[PDB]
């Protein structure tokens, strides 16, 4: 059914429906599809799903220039551990992501496929019965209890990475962003955020190193900007964006809590306008709001009012994503839409409308989210939820 109670208004009055360019991409709107992991990939071999991956990205792309940014599709196996989320490394699976992509251009979108590692969020017990490392910035502060206590049990503690472990992660992000473009992809997204590998060594909390890579902003920072260099050297600036989330707690990170947590990203958004002012910039900069701490959590809940990401904008000067708890809130999104390099990201909407920028263009009722299959290796809430004409003829009204 539909959302009750939700006001809509039509946003096509606002510059969310004003064109704008991404990388080589020219958006005819700026209401993007953050990533969002659904869980449908097939084991063995982390394949997408062969049935239904390309009739969901199919629908979601049936807005002519939407930007699309895939699910987090695992560089590596030891960059995994969750046997239904998709990689990015093998024939196999390009085999499937050149069908989405396909797709996709077909329907005159656009497709950035986000590139994820998953670090401490991974299960160990996976990892083991694979012969992989449970990976992470540090060994002596862990994620929660049960990840500890897993990793434990099954004979794969949480290891720190070693300088060489490091360096062949970002060879494996450069063969990932490769292998992306050449299945014909637009463009790659360096996930740094919700709390995974890279943001684990952003985080002071989950970072507690003493060498080059930790005990300091800049050393916290390293591996992140490291891989974007490498990549921007690998695929060029114009298809490389980067997420972040300053004010995140998903996955153990520190939020607000850490005074520090503004600086720490004040600085690779610094480092990232530099690199542009030199003559490579990036195509985006991607931040999740602190209107969302925590993904998982219902629309209002674990918001956190003591922070802005508006500081982003005082340093680079590109364009910028924003994502959290947009769907409900036009009215919010009519005035971050004033800023002319502002796109916004719909997630959970996204997922249950995937004729979604029809319904933000013209202030239809939007469908509501059965979070109980956000992740299930199930057609049923994945390609079913209706278009709105589709919802009428259901009697939704
Ligand atoms: C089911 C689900 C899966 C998600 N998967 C990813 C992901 O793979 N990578 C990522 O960076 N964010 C992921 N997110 C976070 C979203 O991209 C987005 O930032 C968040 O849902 C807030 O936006 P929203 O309120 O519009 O949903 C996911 C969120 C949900 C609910
Ligand atoms: C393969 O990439 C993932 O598995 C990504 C997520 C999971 N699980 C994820 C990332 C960010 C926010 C919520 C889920
Ligand atoms: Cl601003």
């Amino acid at each position: 059914s539909f959302v009750k109670d939700f006001k809509p208004q039509a946003l096509g009055d606002t510059n969310l429906f004003k064109p704008i360019k991404i990388g080589n991409n020219e958006l005819l709107h700026r209401a993007v599809i953050p990533p969002l992991t659904r869980m449908r990939a097939l084991h063995p071999g982390n394949i997408p799903n062969r049935d239904w991956a390309v009739e969901y990205y199919t629908q979601r792309a049936q807005r002519p220039g939407t930007m699309i940014i895939t699910e987090g599709a695992f560089i590596s196996p030891q960059a995994g551990g969750y046997d239904n989320a998709p990689g990015v490394w093998s024939e196999e699976q390009m085999v499937e992501w050149t069908k989405i992509f396909n797709a996709i251009h077909e329907k005159k979108s656009f497709v950035w496929v986000q590139l994820a590692v998953l670090g401490w969020a991974a299960f160990p017990d996976n990892l083991a019965r694979d012969g992989l490392r449970y990976d992470s910035a540090s060994d002596n502060v862990f994620m929660d209890a049960e990840q500890e206590a897993k990793a434990k049990k099954a004979n794969n503690p949480q290891h720190s990475l070693t300088k060489d472990e490091i360096k062949q992660y970002i060879k494996e992000y450069v063969q990932a962003a490769k292998n992306s473009i050449a299945a014909g992809a637009d463009g790659v997204e360096i996930h740094s955020a919700n709390g995974y590998l890279l943001n684990q060594f952003l985080d002071p909390h989950s970072n507690t190193r003493t060498d080059e890579y930790g005990g300091s902003i800049e050393n916290r920072a390293r591996f992140t900007l490291e891989v974007v260099d490498a990549l921007v050297e690998a695929i060029g600036h114009e298809k490389v964006g980067l997420r972040l989330s300053p004010y995140g707690v998903f996955n153990s990170m520190s939020g607000g809590a850490e005074t520090g947590i503004v600086a720490q990203y004040a600085y690779v958004a610094g480092e990232l306008e530099k690199r542009a002012k030199a003559g490579k910039r990036l195509a985006f900069v991607h931040l999740v709001e602190p209107r969302v701490t925590n993904p998982f959590l219902t629309e209002g809940e674990g918001e956190y009012e003591g922070g802005s990401n508006d500081f982003v904008y005082s340093i680079w000067k590109g364009p910028v994503i924003r994502a959290g708890n947009f769907a409900l809130h036009p009215e919010v999104v009519r005035e971050e839409v004033k800023d002319k390099r502002t796109l916004i990201g719909y997630g959970r909407f996204f997922i249950s409308n995937p004729d979604l920028v029809d319904r933000l263009e013209k202030g239809l009722p939007l469908n509501k989210y059965d979070r109980d299959t956000f992740y299930q290796m199930s057609a049923h809430g994945y390609i079913d939820y209706p278009t709105y004409e589709e919802a009428l003829k259901l009697g939704w009204d």
